[PDB]
């Protein structure tokens, strides 16, 4: 992954303070945009929409997985977790821990989900058996956010993310009705309206999953686009930042959704 007009971004990133990372493919021409595609990021939530897709793939092999029901404890509820919350005393299926974690970004959902799988290394594996081999989770929340520099747990890098977002939405690693189903929880997702959403022309299908750290100015969203009339764009924007109390910027992962776009 390369790019010989990369200035723009270089000038965003040096404006923000920390590092960015892009990837974008344009899925009807082959087309890239790369800006340290290659490089780690903490995921922060933005594992969660592969957390979905990896049940959604379990799905096909389980029957009745989607609809089973979880009466989950109190004790479940991590900080975060508002859909959770609220259904706490009637539990939730499977596929509601699905949906609210991808458009919520419901923590407690995403543990127990995870505990479904086999925990971070269940997910992982789901991720190598699609050809991820830079993916890796492994720590449960909230300790995944921890964000610290140079540390590799609880990772990937932007072409990472983008390659398997594609597989799974417009590829053949899940399913057609699989498929759908994790289309359209990433395309009602409520949390990233300030980040790539933003960057995307108004009149422009999305389906994006957010992630933010709150920590080291880490946070993140991926998203595919569907331009008017075209096959879609798929991409991926990663923040991190030096220093503990650095702030992450909503706005400047917008500017780098924009320039990819733009460069497409
Ligand atoms: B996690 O990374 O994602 C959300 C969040 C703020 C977002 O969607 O950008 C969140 C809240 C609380 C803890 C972890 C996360």
């Amino acid at each position: 992954s390369t790019n010989l007009v990369a200035e723009p971004f270089a000038k965003l990133e040096q404006d923000f303070g920390g590092s960015i990372g892009v990837y974008a493919m344009d899925t009807g021409s082959g087309a890239t945009v790369s800006y340290r595609a290659e490089e780690r990021f903490p995921l922060c939530s933005s594992f969660k929409g592969f957390l979905a897709a990896a049940v959604l793939a379990r799905s096909q092999q389980q029957a009745g997985l989607l609809d089973t029901p979880i009466r989950y404890g109190k004790n479940a509820l991590v900080p975060w977790s508002p859909i959770s919350e609220k259904y706490l005393t009637t539990g939730m299926t499977v596929a509601e821990l699905s949906a609210a974690a991808v458009q919520y970004s419901d923590n407690a959902a995403a543990n127990l989900l995870l505990k479904e799988l086999g925990g971070p290394a269940g997910l992982t594996a789901f991720m190598r058996s699609i050809g991820d081999t830079t993916f890796r989770l492994d720590r449960w929340e909230l300790e995944l956010n921890s964000a610290i520099p140079g540390d590799a747990r609880d990772t990937s890098s932007p072409r990472a993310v983008t390659e398997s977002l594609q597989k799974l939405t417009l590829g053949s690693a899940l399913a057609a009705p699989q498929r759908q189903q994790f289309v359209d929880w990433l395309k009602g997702n409520t949390t990233g309206n300030h980040r790539i959403r933003a960057a995307v022309p108004a009149d422009w299908a999305v389906g994006d999953k957010t992630g933010t750290c709150g920590v080291y100015g880490t946070a993140n969203d991926y998203a595919v686009v569907w331009p008017t009339g075209r096959a879609p764009i798929v991409l991926a924007v990663y923040t991190r930042a030096p220093n503990k109390d650095d702030k992450h910027s909503e706005a400047v992962i917008a500017a780098a959704a924009r320039l990819a776009l733009e460069g497409l």
